C-alpha cells in the first residue's frame, strides 16, 4: 500500500529514538536507554497518498533502508563530524551515492550550540540533501525531517 522504509542513524545520544517516538507517538522521551534495533510502523497521509512508514532506529552506539535520516546534535561537535562515516558507510552498504538522505541537527532546544546552523547547511550542501534542525523535546521540525525524507525518496 506503498510505504517507505526510513532508516535513522547517528551516533550514540543524539536523540534519533526520541525522534521517532515523537513522529510516532507525539510525546517525548526524557530518559536515556540504548537502542539496537528497533522497527517502527504508522500509517500516515503524506501530500495526498496513505503510506506506511516503517522507521528503522539504529543503535549510535541500512540494506532495506530507502532513505536515511542522517542525525547529529547540536550541542554535540563529535557527532556532527561523524556525519562523513554515517554517509560512507551508507554509501558502502547500498553500494550507490544515489541515496536519498536529510541531515538532521536535533536538539536544537538546547543552547550550548556548538555547531552553527551555516556549517550543517554547507555539510549538506556539499551532499546535495536539505539540512533540517529539529527538537525531539518542543516536537518543532520533527514531522519537516521526516516528510522531507519521504519527499526525496519520491525524487529518486
Ligand atoms: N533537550 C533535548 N534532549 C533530547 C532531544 N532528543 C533527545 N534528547 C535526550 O537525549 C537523550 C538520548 O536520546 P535518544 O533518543 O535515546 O538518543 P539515541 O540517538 O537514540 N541514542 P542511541 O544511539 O544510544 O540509541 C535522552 O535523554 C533524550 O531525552 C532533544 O531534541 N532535546
Ligand atoms: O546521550 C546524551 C547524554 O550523554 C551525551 O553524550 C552524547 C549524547 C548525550
Ligand atoms: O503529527 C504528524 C507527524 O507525524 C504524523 O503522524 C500522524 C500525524 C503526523
Ligand atoms: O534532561 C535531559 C533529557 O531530556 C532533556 O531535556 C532537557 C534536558 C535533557
Ligand atoms: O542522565 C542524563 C543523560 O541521560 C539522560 O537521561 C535522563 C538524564 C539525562
Ligand atoms: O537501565 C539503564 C542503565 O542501563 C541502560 O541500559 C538501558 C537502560 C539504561
Ligand atoms: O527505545 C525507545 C522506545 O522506548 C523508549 O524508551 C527509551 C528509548 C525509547
Ligand atoms: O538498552 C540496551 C541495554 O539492554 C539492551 O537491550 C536492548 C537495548 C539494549
Ligand atoms: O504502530 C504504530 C501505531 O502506534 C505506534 O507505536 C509504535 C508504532 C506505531
Ligand atoms: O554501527 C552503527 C552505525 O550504523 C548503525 O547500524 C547498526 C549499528 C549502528
Ligand atoms: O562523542 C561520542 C561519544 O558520544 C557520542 O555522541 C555523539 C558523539 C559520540
Ligand atoms: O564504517 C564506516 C566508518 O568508516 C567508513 O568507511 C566505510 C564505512 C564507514
Ligand atoms: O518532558 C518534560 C520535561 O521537559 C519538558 O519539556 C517538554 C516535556 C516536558
Ligand atoms: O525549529 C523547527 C521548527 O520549525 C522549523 O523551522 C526551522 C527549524 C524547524
Ligand atoms: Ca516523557
Ligand atoms: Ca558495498
Ligand atoms: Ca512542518
Ligand atoms: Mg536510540
Amino acid at each position: 500500500m506503498t510505504e517507505y522504509k526510513l532508516v535513522v542513524v547517528g551516533a550514540g545520544g543524539v536523540g534519533k529514538s526520541a525522534l521517532t517516538i515523537q513522529l510516532i507517538q507525539n510525546h517525548f522521551v526524557d530518559e536515556y536507554d540504548p537502542t539496537i534495533e528497533d522497527s517502527y510502523r504508522k500509517q500516515v497521509v503524506i501530500d495526498g497518498e496513505t503510506c506506511l512508514l516503517d522507521i528503522l532506529d539504529t543503535a549510535g552506539q541500512m540494506r532495506t533502508g530507502e532513505g536515511f535520516l542522517c542525525v547529529f546534535a547540536i550541542n554535540n561537535t563529535k557527532s556532527f563530524e561523524d556525519i562523513h562515516q554515517y554517509r560512507e558507510q551508507i554509501k558502502r552498504v547500498k553500494d550507490s551515492d544515489d541515496v536519498p538522505m536529510v541531515l538532521v541537527g536535533n536538539k536544537c532546544d538546547l543552547a550550548a550550540r556548538t555547531v552553527e546552523s551555516r556549517q550543517a547547511q554547507d555539510l549538506a550542501r556539499s551532499y546535495g540533501i536539505p539540512y533540517i534542525e529539529t527538537s525531539a523535546k518542543t516536537r518543532q521540525g520533527v514531522e519537516d525531517a521526516f516528510y522531507t525524507l519521504v519527499r526525496e525518496i519520491r525524487q529518486h
